[PDB]
C-alpha cells in the first residue's frame, strides 16, 4: 500500500585507469579499476524523475580521470581525494562508496619502461564515507595457495550421512580472499599490505593444520596482533578439494602422491577475526 | 590486545543437483546450485583445532542430495528443509545460510524427456535462520533488458567534468538483478515468482524512463504494491552504456540507429523499495 | 638460418555493433560481435615496419559502423559486403576473414521498442575470401540440451584401466556447436539457421542413444540430408556427466533420480559428417 | 547426396591432475589439465551405436591418473607417454591429440611443503601422432606484456574513413600467446620454454616498436635463429588499447600518463614467423 524509497546509491562501476609516472626515464605503473558511488537525498531522482541531484555517472568517470592526472601515493589516497571531493562539492551527497582494485605490474628485466602483469594476486580498497566518518577497508583476492601435507582433519561428528574418513594427511588448497578495516586513516597502506600479505601466507604455511577454519583462525590472528592500526579482518577460504585418486583398480598404491582437482563443490569457510573491544557490526560490510 | 573470533560460518558450496521426477513417462527437471553454510559454536575449532562441532562440509553435500530422493515443490521450500535439519538436528548450531540458483529448463518440442536449457535468466532463494528467525529472500538475475527509445536523461547538474550531453531518446539497458524478501514463510514462491517477474518487466518496458533510477523505483513499487507477502525488494541495475556512433565524419547522419555497446565503464544504480514501516536493516542483507 | 615470414592477419576483433531499425514504431534489434581480419601482402609491415599496406584495425571498425549505417538483412549479407570492401578496395589485400556472433532479442510482451536478451544459444557467421574464391561457414553455440534418459553406452573395450560400468538408461547432456559450410553464397541464410537449428534439435532428442557419437552422427545426416546448399557440418559435443549419486550409504535407493552434474573432466565427441563427394580439406576450417 | 563420417575424434578432456613428489621432506608440485582424445576407425560407432572400438573416455582418464603416479619428467614427456600408448595399444587407433596446461607454483618463503600459484602465465603442450610422426606444439599464455613507450605508429593509409591519428609515442599492450612446432622431440623441452620465454620478452621490451606486426616479427625470429628444433612459431597478438584520455576539456593536458583500459574492440595481429623451406600446413595446427 504505502510505498517508500529506501537505501540507495549510484555512480561509475569499473573505471579502468593505467597511470603512468614518467618525469624520469624509470616509468612507473598504477592499474586500477575504480568504482564510484554517491549517497545522500535523491528522493525526487527516483520518485519524480527529477535529476537536479544527479551528478552523472559520466562525470564521476572524468572527475577519476582528472584526479589521475595529478599522481597518487596510494590507491586508499586515490580513493580519499574523490570522496571528499564528492561529499564536500555537493550538499545533497553525504557520503558514498568508492572502491578499487589494483593490478600489480613487473618490470622485464628491470627494464625503464617494459612491463609484464602480475596476476597472482589482486589489492582493494574500499572507501565508505557517512556524513562526518569515514572508513577504509584494504584487502587482497586470488591469490592460491597450497599445502601438499602438514593438514589433517578428524574428530568430527558422524551422523547417518557422514562418509568422509578421518586423516591426518591430506593437501589443503584455498584462495586467499581476505580484507581488513583500518581504524584510522593515518596509515602507510602500501606497507600495510606488504605485511598482511606474508602474515597470511606465513601462518598459512607454518600451521600444522587441523581443519581449515583453524588455519584461518592463525592467519587473522597474526595480522591483529601484529597491526595495531587494524581492528578486524575478514576471511573467505574455499577448500578447494584434491582427491586422493584411487589406483588399486589398476594394481597400483598412491601414496598422496596423484591428485584429482575437483572445481565443485568446495568447502567455504569464513570468518571474521577481531580486536577485542573494536565494533562488531561496521556500515561498510553492508556493501 | 586480544584476538577475538568474531562472525563466522561454514559449509559446502555450488553442490550441482539435478533431480529427475520420472514416475510417469513425462519427466520433469529440477537443476540447482545449492550452498549450505551452518552457524553456531565452533569456537574450539577455529581455537584448537577440536571438531567435535565440525559438521563436515562433505556431511552437508551428502544431506542436499539424500534430502532431493524425496523431492520437492520448490526451491525454497528445499533450502527451508535443509535449513530446520540442520539447525535442530545438533544443539551447536543455531542457523545458518542456504541459499540456491535455479537453472530453468524448457522441452525440446514437447518431448517427454528431452530438453534444452534456457538461460536468458536465473532464479535465486535464500533462507537465513538465527535462532528461532527464519528469513527468505527470492530473486532473479541475468534477465538483460533493452528499450529502443521511451528513455531520457537531462537536467543533470553541470561541473567543470561534465561532459554528457542532455537527451530526449537514447537507449536503456541493463541486466536485472532484484532479490525481494518474504514477510511470511507461506508463500506460493513459484506463483510469486513468475508474477513479479512479469511486473519488473512490464514496468521497466512501459515506464517513459527519465533516469534508470526512476525506472527502477517504478519496477520495485510495482512489486511491493501488488504482493502483500514482500517487505523490500532491492535491485542492481547496470546502465550499459550504447553509444550512438558519430557518422558526420564520413559525411552520413546517424538517427539513432547505428550504436556501440561498450563493456566497461558501467553506471550502476542501486535502491531499496520497501512497505512503509518495514525493518530497515535485516541482517539476512548482510550475508 | 633464413627466417621467413608466413602465414599472417591482421584486423579488429569483437566490435560490439547494436542496430536499431526505426522507420516506423516497430522497432527492430540486430545484435553483433563482429570481427575483420585482412591477408594479402603485409612483409614490409612486418620485416621493416613500414606501414604503408597497413589499413588500421581501427579503420575497419570505422568502417564496420559505416556500413551499418544503411542496414543488412542477414549477417551473412553483412560480412560479404565488408569483404568485398577490403579485397577490392585494397590492391594488396587477397583476402581475410569476417566473424560475427549474432544475439537474439525477444519483445517483452510484444512491446513495439523493448525487448530481452535470449541467451539460450549464439549464432554464428565467418566469410573467408582467398583471391577470386570465397566460403561461408554458419552456426550456433551455447545450445545446451539434456535427455532424461533414452540414452545407454555398453559393449565397450575392457582393459586394466577400465573401470566404467554399462548402462541401458542414463543422461545424456551436451553443449550443441555445430557449423557448416554452404557450397554457395545463394542461400535464405535465417532460414537455413532456422532448419538446421531445428533438425540439431530434433536428432538428438528422439535418436535413441547408443552414444554420442551415434548421435552426433544422426544429427549431422539429417543436416546433409536436408539442405543440398550444405557440403558439410562440424560438431563438437561434450559429454556433461550427470553421476546418479549413490544414495545407498543413506539407506535409499536412487532410480535414476539423483544425479551430481560434474563440472570437469567431461567427455569431448567431435566429428564432421559430410556430402560424399564434397571437399575434405577446406582453408575456412584452418585459418 | 550419400552421407559420410568425415575427420572425427573423441576422448576425455580437461582432467585435471595434480602430482606431489614427495620421497623427500622437499615435496614438488606439477600441476596440469589434460586432455586425451583418440583417432582411427570408429566409423560403427557413429554409424551404428557399435562400441567395440571405443576406448571409454573414462578409461582414458583413468589411464591419465595411473600414469601419473610413475611420474614424469616434463609435461611434453607425460603426452609422449600417453599418445604411443593409445595408438600402440590398439590395432583401430592410428592416433590421436593429447594436450595440456600446465599451472606454476611458487614455495612459500622456500617452505618444503607449501606453496602459491604463479598465475602470471599458463604452459601449454600439444602432441599429435599420425601413424609413426610424433609433431609436439609448445607455447604459453595468459602472459599480458605492456611498454608505457617506445612503441609508435604512423606511416599507415588514409582511406575514406581512416581518423585514427600518427604517433610516435603510445603504449603497447598485449597478450602473449605463443605456440611453436618442434621439428624433432628430442628436446630438453623445459629449457627451451624457459629460453622461447625469454626471448618472447626480451625482444618485446627491446624492440622499438613501429606497428604490433614488427615487434612480433622480432619476437618470433629471435625464436627461430636461437633454436634449430623449432621449424616455426606462431603468434596471436591482441593490442590492448590504453587510450590517453583528453583532458583539456577540464583544462589541463596529458603527457602521455592518464590512460583508460578499454576492453573491447581490440586489434588483433598474428602471424607465423618459420625455418625457410620448413612445412606451412602441418595438421597440428588444426586440431
Ligand atoms: O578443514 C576442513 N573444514 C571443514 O569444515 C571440513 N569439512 N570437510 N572437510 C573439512 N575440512
Ligand atoms: O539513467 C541514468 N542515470 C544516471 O545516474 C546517469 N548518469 N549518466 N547517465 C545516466 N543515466
Ligand atoms: O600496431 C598496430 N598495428 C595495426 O595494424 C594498427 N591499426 N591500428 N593501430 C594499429 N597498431
Ligand atoms: O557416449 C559416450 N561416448 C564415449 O565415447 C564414452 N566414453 N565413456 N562414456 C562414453 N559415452
Amino acid at each position: 500500500t504505502k510505498v517508500v524509497l529506501g537505501q540507495n546509491q549510484y555512480g561509475k562501476a569499473e573505471v579502468r585507469l593505467v597511470k603512468v609516472t614518467r618525469n624520469t626515464a624509470r616509468h612507473e605503473i598504477q592499474d586500477l579499476n575504480v568504482t564510484s558511488q554517491l549517497r545522500g537525498d535523491f528522493e525526487a531522482a527516483h520518485t519524480a524523475g527529477d535529476n537536479a541531484h544527479v551528478v552523472a555517472t559520466d562525470t564521476q568517470k572524468n572527475t577519476v580521470y582528472a584526479f589521475a592526472r595529478d599522481g597518487f601515493a596510494t590507491t586508499e589516497e586515490f580513493l580519499l581525494r574523490l570522496g571528499k571531493h564528492f561529499t564536500e562539492g555537493f550538499d545533497w551527497v553525504t557520503g558514498g562508496r568508492w572502491a578499487a582494485q589494483q593490478f600489480f605490474w613487473d618490470r622485464i628485466n628491470d627494464h625503464d619502461h617494459a612491463f609484464s602483469r602480475n596476476k597472482s594476486e589482486v589489492r582493494t580498497a574500499v572507501l565508505e564515507i557517512s556524513g562526518s566518518e569515514q572508513a577504509i577497508v584494504a584487502g587482497i583476492e586470488g591469490l592460491t595457495v597450497l599445502k601438499s601435507t602438514g593438514s589433517e582433519f578428524h574428530g568430527f561428528p558422524r551422523d547417518k550421512y557422514t562418509t568422509l574418513q578421518e586423516t591426518t594427511d591430506r593437501i589443503l588448497a584455498t584462495d586467499v580472499s581476505a580484507r581488513w578495516r583500518y581504524n584510522t586513516v593515518e596509515v602507510d597502506f602500501d606497507a600495510v599490505y606488504a605485511s598482511v600479505r606474508g602474515l597470511l601466507l606465513k601462518a598459512f604455511a607454518e600451521t600444522h593444520s587441523l581443519a581449515l577454519q583453524q588455519t584461518m583462525y592463525e592467519m587473522g590472528r597474526a595480522v591483529i596482533e601484529t597491526h595495531p592500526e587494524i581492528d578486524e579482518i575478514k576471511m573467505s577460504l574455499p577448500n578447494k578439494h584434491h582427491f586422493l585418486v584411487d589406483l588399486q583398480p589398476f594394481g597400483q598404491d598412491n601414496p598422496n602422491e596423484v591428485f584429482y582437482a575437483a572445481d565443485r563443490p568446495y568447502g567455504l569457510i569464513e570468518a571474521t577475526i577481531q580486536r577485542e573491544g573494536s565494533r562488531a557490526d561496521h556500515p561498510i560490510w553492508s556493501n
